[PDB]
C-alpha cells in the first residue's frame, strides 16, 4: 500500500522524480523526502521490467534515471544504498566499464526503455528513482 | 484493501471502465490511471467467476470487456500485460481463432456473462477491466 | 480494517441491514453496496458467536437474518453466494428440513440468539448480513 | 492500526473513556461505539503494564476503570465480554472478594496505578476501557 | 503503515524530535504524543543503522539523542521504557560507565553517527527519538 | 508430522486407544505414552467432524470416548487437561448435567457418532482419545 | 513431506492403489489406510495435471481411478469426502449426466490420461487415488 | 518435532535428566548433549505448568530440578543461559533469597510440584531440565 | 528438507545424475525416481548459481546437463516439464538456435560452468538434474 | 531440523570443524560435505552470539574460525560464499584493515569470544564453521 502516485512493488513504493541531480544529490533527496527512502534498488528481473515500464509511462522527460547502485570503492564493487547486498544485476551490453576511471553510479538507460543498467559519472545530472517504505 | 469502487481480489484491485477504447488504449488507460495498473490478468477459475459477477453487476453497458491478454507475436503466444504468467485460460467456444487474421487481443464475452474469452480486433472498442495494486 | 460502521472479522467486514428483504433482494443489495460484497458466509464457530452478538446489539428489530447460504438445486446442496467454501454448518434443531418443500434459503434463527441456521422460504422478509472485502 | 486517540496493542485498539458509567452501561457503550468493541480483556502481564501506563497518562480523572471481566454466574467464574479466554488474572491484594456478595464486575484499581483488578459492585460508576477491532 | 512523515521500521514508527528535553521529559512527551509511544527501543543491527542514518539526515541539530533505555535500579540493569526485551545493546567505547554515578539514561552518541549508545545524566538536554504504534 | 499411525490435525496428533479405562487412567496413560500427550482437547468444528469420523472408522468397539475435558471444581467450570482454552463446546442434547452429581469428566458420545459430548462418571470405563505433540 | 512412494502436493500426499473397488470401498480403504486419509480431492487445474501425470506414471494398470467426489443426494450435487466444498470441476466432454440415473461418483478417465473427470456407477470396480495428511 | 523421549513445547524440546549434578555441570551437560541445548528457560505460566506436570510424570526421583536461571553478578540480575529474556518469573514463597549469600542458581522446587522456583546453592546436586533445538 | 545427497533449494530438492540419457529418458528417469520429480526447472538467477556450483562440485563428469525445458511445439515455445512457469531463461550466447532444426531440448552448458542453457538434440545423451518434492 | 551433531539456527544448520584449514580449503570442505553447504554467513546479532557460544563449547582448540565472508576483489567488497545477502557485519576493533594488504578472508576472532570478525590471510590455518541446508 502506497500513496496513489507511487508504484507499489513487493513491499516498497517507487517514484521517478524529474528534477535532474547528480547521483549523490539524488540519494540525498530521496533520503530527505520522507524517512525511509533511498534511490531505488532492484532484486529480480520482474521488478526491472515493472520499473522500466512505469518510468517509461510516468517519467516526464527523456533523460536517464539514477538508481541506488553506486561503486563506492571504485572497482566494480556496487552496493545498494538501501543496504540490501547486491543479489541482482541486469547490466547493459558492454557495461559496466568505469569509462575513463570516472564512473561508478548505475543508471537506467533511457534508450533501452530503462530496461538496461549502465555505470555512469556520478556527477551526471539525471532524473532519479526514489523508493520508500510508508 | 482497495478504493470503495474497486473489487478487492487476491491482493489486487479490479474495476470495469465503461469507456470504450481499443485494446491498446485500454491498457494505456489502466497504466496511466495510477502506477501499478494493467488490464486485468486471470489465474484461477474463482477469479473468472468473481469478475464475471462483478461485471454483470457493475458494468453499465452490454459490450465485451478487454483484459490484458494479447498474442503479441501473432502466433498464439498469449501474454498478460502485467507480465504475470499464462497458467490459466478460459477461452470461449471455438476461440481463439484469429478470425480474418486480425484478432489478437482478448476480451470477456458478454453473451457468456463475461466468463469466457475471445480473441478480437484489437482495434475494436470495448469496455475494459483494469487491475491495480494500491 | 473496515468502515467504522462495519464489523471486522477474519479478513472480511460484516454488517446487518435492518431493511427487511427477500433472500434474493438481500443478496443483490449486498452485491450492489460495493464491489465484493455478498450475504455473509460462515466457516468457524467463533464467527457464529461473534456475528450472533453483533446482530443482537445492532439489529433494530426482532426478525431473522438472511445469510449467503442457499440450496440452489433444491436438493440439500447448500452453497454460499460468495462462492466461499461450504465447510461449516451450524444448523438449528431439526434443520434443514425444506419444510413443505419450499424452504431453500438460510437464515440466522433469532430465537437461537442468531447462532443457529434455518432453511427458510426465500420470499420471506428478513433483515440481512452483508459481507464485504474492502 | 487504530484511530490516533486509541492505543494499538497486540491487534486490538484500546481507549479510556472518562465518562462514569455502571459496568453494564460501560459494556453497552463500547458495544455500540462501533461494531466489534467490548470492555477490554487482558491476556498477559505486558498488556496490564501497557494499559496501566496508558490510563495513567490519558485518563482525565482518578476513578477506577471498568474492564470486560465479570462473574456472570456469581460463583467466581470470571468471563470476558469479548468472549476471549480467561487465561490471565492480576487481582489486587485480597481480591476478588465478592464483598458482601454484591461485587461481580471487575475494575482496574486507581490506587495500584491501574495495574491490579478488583471485583466491584456492578452498579458503581467508573471510567471504562473499551477495546475495538477496526 | 506510519504517518507519512515518520520512519516505518519493523512494525513500528519512529521520529526524532529536535526539541531538547531531559530523558524523563522526552519519554513523557513521546507517551503523550499519542497513545502507544515511547522513546525508541532497539532490537537489531539493522535498526541501529537505519535509525542512525535517519537521524543523521533529519536531526536539525548536533545533539545526542535520548532513547528508551534507562537503569531504573542504577545497577546496570537496563530496561526499555516500551517494556520490550533488552536483547540488544550497542554501547559506545567504554560505556556504560555510570559516570560519576549519575548517568542512568541512554542516548545515541552524535560522534558515533548515532550508532552507539552512552549512559548519560538524565537531567541532560538532548533531542529524542520516539517510537509509536499507530 | 505425526507417527504414520496417528491422526495429524492442526499441529497435533491424535489416536484412539480401545483399552477401557477410567477418565483419570486415560489421562495418565496419555501423559505417560510420551512426553507432551493428554486426552484430546477440541477447539473447532472441523476437529469434531474429523475426530468423530476417525473414531467411527478406527474404534475397535462401541464404547464412548474419554477426552481431556473435566470439571475439577465440580461447578460447570470445564478445563482441558492440556491446559488449552475452553473456547469450544459441543455438548450433546441436555448436557452437561452433572447427573446424580457424580459426572465431572467428558466423553464423546457413541450414539452421536462421537460428535457430541456428555459429562460422565469419571470412574466409568471408556476408550480414550490421546493427543500428542511429537 | 510424505513417504517416498507418495506424491507430495500442496500440503497433502497422494497415491494410486491398483486394487479394484467400488467407490464406497475405495473411500473406506483410504480412510482405513491411516488416519486422515480419503479418496483424493482436486482444487486447481495444476493438481489435475500433476495427478494425471503421476497416475499415468505409477498406476500399475489401465483401469480408471476413483477420486473423492460423489453425488450423495443424486442430482449433480457433488461433495469432497475430505470435507472441502466443491470449488473446482474439470468435467470431461459431455459429463456428467447420471447415465441411466445410476451414476454419482466421479472417476478419472484413463483414456484422457486421467486429465478428465466423469460421473460413474459408484458400484464400478476401479482403482483409486487416496490422499493423506501425515 | 523432537525425539520421542523429549517434551515438545513452543518450538523447543525439553527433557529431565535424573542424574544429579551441580548447576554448572548440569548446564555443561546440556550444552554438550547436542549443539543448541541449555538448561531450560521459562517464559510463561503455561510452560511452568506443562513442565511441572512433565517432570512429575517422568522424573525418576524426588530431587529439585536445575533450570537455566542464574544470578551471574549476584545482584539479583537473573539471566537465562540460553540468553533468552527474563520476561517471566515464578518464584516460590519467600524466594529468591540469596540464602546466606550462597544461592545464585535456580531450581524447580519438588515440594511445589516443580511449579515454583528457588535460588539454590549452585554447588548442590539436583536433577536438571535440558532444553534443545533439534 | 531433503535426503542427504540432494540439494535443498527454495522448497525443492535437486540432484545431478551422472547417468547419460536422452532428454526424454532423463525426464522419465526423474519422474520414476519417486513421485513428484521432474527435470529441474529454473526461476531465478540465484538458482542458476547454486545449481551451477552444485553441479561443478558434485557432477562426476564433463558432459552437459539436461534440465526440464523443451520446445515441445518446435516453435520456440519453451515449457518446463514440471509445468512451472517460463518466467526465467538464462540462454547461453547465440542460443537457442534449433541447430539443423533438430535441437529442442535444453541442457546446462558445461563450458559455461553449468550456468547458461542451450537447445540440443533431445537424442543426445547428457547427465541430468532431477528436481523433486519430498 | 538438522543432524544431531549440528546447530539448528534460523532455518540452517551449523557446525564447527576443528580441522585447521586455509579459508579456501574450509569452503571447499563444506561444499563437499553435502550439497548446499558453505562456510557460514551471519545476518543478525542473535546468530553471532549463538554461534559464539556454540563454538566456545565445541571447538576442540583455541584457533580462530573461518566464515564465508571474503573480499574477492581485494577492495573491501566483502561477499558471502553462500551468496546470501551481505547485510550484517560485526567487525572487531579496527577491522577490517587488509593488514599488509594481504588479508582478504574473514574469521571469528577467538579473543573476542568468537563474536567479532577479522579479515585475515586466507592461507592461515583456522578451524571453520560450515553451514548447510538439510
Ligand atoms: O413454528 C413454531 C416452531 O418452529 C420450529 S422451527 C421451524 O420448523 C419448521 C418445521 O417444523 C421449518 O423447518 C421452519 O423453517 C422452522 O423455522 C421450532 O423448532 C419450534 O420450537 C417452534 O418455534
Ligand atoms: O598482534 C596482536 C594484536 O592484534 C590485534 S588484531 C590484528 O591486527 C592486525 C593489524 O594491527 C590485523 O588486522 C590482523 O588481521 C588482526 O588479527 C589486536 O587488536 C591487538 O589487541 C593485539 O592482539
Ligand atoms: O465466428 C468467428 C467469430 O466469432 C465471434 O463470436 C467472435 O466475436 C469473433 O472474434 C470470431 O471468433
Ligand atoms: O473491604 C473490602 C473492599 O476493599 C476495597 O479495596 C474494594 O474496592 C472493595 O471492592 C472491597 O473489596
Ligand atoms: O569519561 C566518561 C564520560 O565519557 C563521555 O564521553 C560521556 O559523554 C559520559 O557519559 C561519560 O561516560
Ligand atoms: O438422564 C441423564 C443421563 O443421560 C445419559 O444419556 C448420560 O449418559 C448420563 O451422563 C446422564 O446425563
Ligand atoms: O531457610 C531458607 C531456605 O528455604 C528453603 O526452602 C530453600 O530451599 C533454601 O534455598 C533457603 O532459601
Ligand atoms: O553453433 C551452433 C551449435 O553451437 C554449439 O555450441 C551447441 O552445442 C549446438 O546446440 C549449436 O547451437
Ligand atoms: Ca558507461
Ligand atoms: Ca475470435
Ligand atoms: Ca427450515
Ligand atoms: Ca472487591
Ligand atoms: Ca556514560
Ligand atoms: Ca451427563
Ligand atoms: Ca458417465
Ligand atoms: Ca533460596
Ligand atoms: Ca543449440
Ligand atoms: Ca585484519
Ligand atoms: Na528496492
Ligand atoms: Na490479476
Ligand atoms: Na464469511
Ligand atoms: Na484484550
Ligand atoms: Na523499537
Ligand atoms: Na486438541
Ligand atoms: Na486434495
Ligand atoms: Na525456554
Ligand atoms: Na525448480
Ligand atoms: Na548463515
Amino acid at each position: 500500500n502506497c500513496p496513489l502516485d507511487w508504484l507499489p512493488m513487493n513491499g516498497l513504493c517507487y517514484k521517478i522524480f524529474n528534477q535532474l541531480k547528480t547521483w549523490e544529490d539524488a540519494e540525498m533527496f530521496c533520503r530527505k523526502y520522507k524517512p525511509g527512502c533511498h534511490l531505488a534498488s532492484f532484486h529480480r528481473y520482474g521488478e526491472s521490467l515493472e520499473i522500466a515500464e512505469y518510468i517509461s509511462d510516468y517519467h516526464k522527460g527523456q533523460e536517464n534515471v539514477w538508481i541506488g547502485l553506486r561503486d563506492k570503492k571504485k572497482d566494480f564493487s556496487w552496493e545498494w544504498t538501501d543496504r540490501s547486498c547486491t543479489d541482482y544485476l541486469t547490466w547493459d551490453k558492454n557495461q559496466p566499464d568505469h569509462y575513463q576511471n570516472k564512473e561508478f553510479c548505475v543508471e537506467l538507460v533511457s534508450l533501452t526503455g530503462y530496461r538496461l543498467w549502465n555505470d555512469q559519472v556520478c556527477e551526471s545530472k539525471d532524473a532519479f528513482l526514489c523508493q520508500c517504505k510508508f
